């Protein structure tokens, strides 16, 4: 009697291959080996580590500056910072042809909430690398020692920001991000020169866009300006439980310069909206683990590696090697959210379950209606050593079957889980709708549910924590989950489950 509703698909958007998110990014500072004379900013090579005190490539730089009689020298902005870090490891005794170091920027925990309300001011640095460029013809300045502590700069070996002299260059940065209408605007300075004004739309915890130069003319000599070019490359995102911190990167389009930057908000009381689900229930501990996701649903990413979760069928398994890591993801008919399983195979290892979900707008939230959603879930219950598992499928008549009753008009929300040829359901989800998210209690049958007839030991509860979102452009899709143990753990519970907006006939 209930079909489901047609909605658009995915708006499919080919990302340039320098626009695509990370954790971070690395690059190389630049210097042209014997016979070269100019060296372009090589690609930037993307952080999956998730150590913030752990400066990336510090031991391939100190394993040529070591032994070459070189001493490192490191900003990264650690003592400002809580969740990013930006700026370089160089070798400040550099000469020939070596390693000088890398420039980058890294961060942890990708923003699912953003800030609700009035524009939010990031205050902080930038730092920057530039081409090598030995060409006379070019006109790269020599002996500016009020300036730089580098004799030549940016020849042989790329101007490091970190080359500069505090007495005449501070690399400041500023940014004022507008949550509401998604964009962003700020400055690149130094001491109170503007160098660089940038533009840039929000999608996700992450933004892109462009770097503008404030100072076209390239000019000679001790008048060369590295800051000429523009760049239509400047990516980063934010970071923090609630977007306290942000960082990112941009190539100018020459490939003559790559600069880097953070920066926090100084908000004393920040409302936030949620904007990103992506969780992790265990299946032995039973506890719920934060995934890193950049407001991509169909998108698993473990330990920094990437898994597409779109396959061909209802259900997906797939396959990624980091040891084996297994994931079978659901579903086709869904979009705007993915849910399922996660494993390692070396006989399972880590046994998991995760839900994804790219949260509705908070004003594009139906405020008055009633409708129908079905779906289906995946789920764990075990007391002792016997266990029973839900499977996720496509059979709507008796499989193991979600059906919801979402009242907009009241914000209530209220939800039948059912086992495969069960008429009754195993748990039962009522919830309160509040903004894009719903929270409520997830009850067994007053009765218990029985695992398995013999001897009968039952599992038994009301009162769980079912947290949940919905998803897409009109809140057609929904999901959550729902976990609790006692004994900790004798007795266990773990589900995650979605559901798709029904049209009658």
């Amino acid at each position: 009697e209930y079909k489901d509703v047609e909605t658009d698909k995915k708006v499919k958007e080919q990302l340039g291959e320098l626009m695509e998110p990370a954790l971070g990014y690395v690059v190389k500072v630049p210097v042209s080996q014997s016979g070269v004379k100019r060296t372009e900013i090589s690609n930037p090579e993307a952080i999956t580590d998730e150590d913030l005190n752990k400066i990336p490539n510090y031991e391939i730089i100190k394993g040529v500056a070591y032994p070459n009689y070189g001493e490192l020298v490191d900003k990264t902005a650690a003592e400002t910072m809580k969740y990013v870090r930006s700026g370089y490891v160089i070798d400040v005794y550099h000469s020939g042809t070596r390693d000088k170091g890398y420039v980058f920027y890294k961060g942890i925990t990708p923003s699912k909430e953003l800030p609700q309300g009035p524009a939010l001011t990031y205050q902080g640095e930038w730092d920057f690398t530039s081409d090598a460029n030995l060409n006379n013809e070019e006109g790269r300045p020599t002996y500016l020692n009020d300036d730089y502590y580098t004799t030549a700069i940016g020849k042989r070996a790329g101007l490091v920001s970190g080359d500069a002299k505090p007495s005449k260059h501070k690399y400041t940065s500023q940014f004022k991000v507008d949550f509401a209408t998604k964009k962003m605007t700020g400055k690149l300075s130094d001491k109170e020169k503007t160098i660089y004004t940038v533009n840039a739309d929000i999608r996700g915890n992450r933004f892109t866009g462009s770097a503008t130069a404030s100072d076209k003319d390239k000019g000679k000599g001790a008048s060369y300006n590295f800051f000429s070019v523009d760049s239509q490359s400047l990516e980063g995102g934010f970071y923090g439980p609630k977007a306290e911190e942000m960082a990112g990167k941009f190539v100018a389009d020459d490939k003559s310069l790559f600069a880097v930057f953070s920066a926090k908000h100084n908000a004393s009381n920040v409302n936030t909206v949620r904007i990103i689900d992506a969780s992790k229930i265990d299946l032995t501990n039973f506890s719920i683990s934060e995934l890193t996701n950049f407001g991509d649903a169909s998108v698993l990413i473990i330990d920094g590696k990437k898994m597409e979760l779109a396959g061909s069928e209802f259900t997906n398994k797939h396959t990624i090697d980091i040891k084996k890591m297994v994931a079978v993801a659901c579903c086709s008919n869904l979009e705007y959210m993915k849910f399922g399983q996660l494993w390692q195979q070396t006989q399972v290892k880590d046994n998991s379950l995760f839900l994804q979900g790219e949260r509705t707008a908070t004003d594009k939230m139906p405020k008055d209606g009633n409708y129908k959603y079905i779906g289906t879930w995946d789920a764990q219950v075990s007391k002792e050593n016997n266990y029973w598992v839900a499977t996720a499928d496509d059979d709507r008549k008796a499989g193991y079957r979600t059906e919801f009753d979402v009242d907009f008009g009241s914000k209530n929300l209220s939800g039948k889980l059912f086992d495969k040829n069960g008429v009754n359901p195993v748990f039962t989800v009522n919830a309160k709708i509040d903004g894009n998210g719903f929270t409520g209690e997830a009850k067994t049958s007053d009765a218990g549910f029985v695992l398995d007839p013999g001897r009968h030991d039952n599992v038994k509860f009301s009162d769980v924590a079912v947290s949940g979102g919905f998803y897409g452009p009109t809140a057609a899709e929904l999901g959550g989950q729902f976990r609790y143990q006692s004994d900790n753990g004798s007795v266990g519970v773990g589900a995650v489950f979605g559901a798709k907006q029904q049209v009658k006939k």
